[PDB]
């Protein structure tokens, strides 16, 4: 029972989207061999996605964790990369999916870089690129991302070297312990804790 409300580039709110998209990308240490050279997204489409059952999922699991956590939801607005995008506007998120293990374990991953999360975009470590050119830095073909409204609570913190949820936390927060520069990633254990609320469909732009 999805409904996708495409945004006019005059929208307030397609630009503020487009602005959080093209502000998060960072330079990556892999050299861009999982996303691809870019400093830019070549933004083709912006699309709202309404479904009144997945937000009262959403909203309910939303209230719930708030009560645990002195009446705050820690709600974001982050980005979620994965070959599984078009299944999930319907479906929504589903955490018995989420078994591939990452960097913070098996779970539901969500990133306030943009271009981190573009690098799983065609897979883990970005796959064998995309499934035309089987070029992980194509320039041609077309990538979707989500920016998704995400519950986080009470959030672990766990710090890296650059599937449920611990003991009395509704999630997990993965930052760097040096690189000062990479922002925050997340990872959720309950597909109920995330409803995926914009629908990007953009390029990486090769830099000149
Ligand atoms: C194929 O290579 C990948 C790429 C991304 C993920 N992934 C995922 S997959 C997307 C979330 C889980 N999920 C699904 O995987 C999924 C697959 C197929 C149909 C679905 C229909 C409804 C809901 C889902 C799905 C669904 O919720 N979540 N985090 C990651 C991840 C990201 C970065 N590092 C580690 C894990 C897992 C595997
Ligand atoms: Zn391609």
């Amino acid at each position: 029972g999805t409904i996708l409300i495409d945004l006019s580039p005059d929208d307030k709110e397609f630009q503020s989207v487009e602005e959080e998209m093209q502000s998060t990308v960072r330079e990556h240490r892999d050299g861009g061999h999982a996303g691809g050279i870019f400093n830019r997204y070549n933004i083709l489409k912006i699309q709202k996605v309404c479904n009144k059952k997945l937000w009262e999922r959403y909203t309910h699991r939303r209230k719930e964790v708030s009560e645990e956590n002195h009446n705050h939801a820690n709600e974001r607005m982050l980005f979620h990369g994965s070959p599984f995008v078009n299944a999930i506007i319907h479906k929504g998120f589903d955490e018995r999916h989420a078994y591939i293990g990452g960097m913070f374990g098996a779970g539901i991953y969500f990133a306030e870089n943009s271009s981190k999360s573009n690098q799983y975009v065609y897979g883990i470590g970005g796959g064998t690129g995309c499934p035309v050119h089987k070029d992980r830095s194509c320039y041609i073909c077309h990538r979707q991302l989500l920016f998704c409204r995400v519950t986080l609570g009470k959030s672990f913190l766990q710090f890296s070297a650059m599937a449920h949820s611990p003991p009395g936390h509704h999630s997990v927060t993965g930052r760097p312990s040096v690189n000062g520069l990479a922002l925050a990633e997340y990872v959720i254990y309950r597909g109920e804790q995330a409803y995926p609320e914009y629908l990007i469909t953009y390029q990486i732009m090769r830099p000149e």
